[PDB]
């Protein structure tokens, strides 16, 4: 892979781009993974929890899953990326600038994930890189989970 | 318990505040609590599920929580207000506008949240409110979530 060094400014800033990645591999949202969610988190809505209710008043004719729920499944997804960030000490999850939940994931439907590097900046206390990362059922044009995650290169 | 009606625009937008609400109920962020995010989220890094490498190896002496886990454990988290919204249809989780980890739960330590207004616009669909929340270790006065959640009243 390509190796790109934080030190190298303006080859951070070369990674902008407009392309996403190739599609990760694909995960599949159950039920049973909806419902554990909804324990461990407190949120109990039934337009995730009641399958028997939703059919029948749910605008979506399902239950659906938690937006916070895609977006922490994230982590079961590989982004195949062509390039490897290099020379920091630390690398950090510094959390995010835009989450937003355009439609839902249907209860049992498998997702996916692309992403492409939105901006790149450096701060005090290091540099700082926002990855937008769209989740998508798969087969679905439209993102059900856009996270502009920042990282912190140190 | 006041009301504010979403037809009252001046009113909504009294709400801004500077100030932030009394305190939550407190949730204990215990290591199996982390371990079981870890599988369902898939991530699995050892900072959050390795106690031994964390005592001897972690920057923090112990494991800590995922950022993303304390972030939906706000669901956990009933945050007393003295107002309540009315005068809707429907109420919306559009998702947030920032998200930071400024400070890490150390596994076993309790939580609590706070938060305020921080903004009220007039939209197309209805009316969106921009909410600071805070979550910290009880007796921390550094958040360890900020999240400003945007809240669409339709
Ligand atoms: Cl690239
Ligand atoms: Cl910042």
């Amino acid at each position: 892979k390509r190796r790109i060094s934080v030190k190298d400014i303006e080859a951070m800033k070369s990674l902008v781009s407009e392309e996403y990645s190739p599609w990760s591999n694909e995960f599949t949202v159950s039920q049973e993974v909806i419902d554990e969610f909804a324990r461990l988190s407190g949120d109990d809505y039934w337009i995730h929890t009641d399958p028997v209710q939703a059919r029948e008043k749910s605008p979506f004719g399902t239950t659906i899953a938690h937006g916070a729920l895609v977006q922490v499944l994230a982590s079961q997804l590989r982004i195949p990326l062509d390039y490897e960030v290099v020379d920091f000490n630390n690398m950090v999850n510094y959390g995010s600038d835009r989450l937003r939940f355009p439609t839902p994931v249907p209860s049992g439907c498998k997702i996916r994930a692309r992403a492409r590097i939105k901006a790149v900046e450096q701060v005090r206390s290091g540099v700082q890189a926002t990855m937008e990362l769209n989740i998508h059922v798969v087969g679905q044009d439209r993102p059900a989970v856009i996270n502009d995650l920042v990282i912190l290169y140190m």
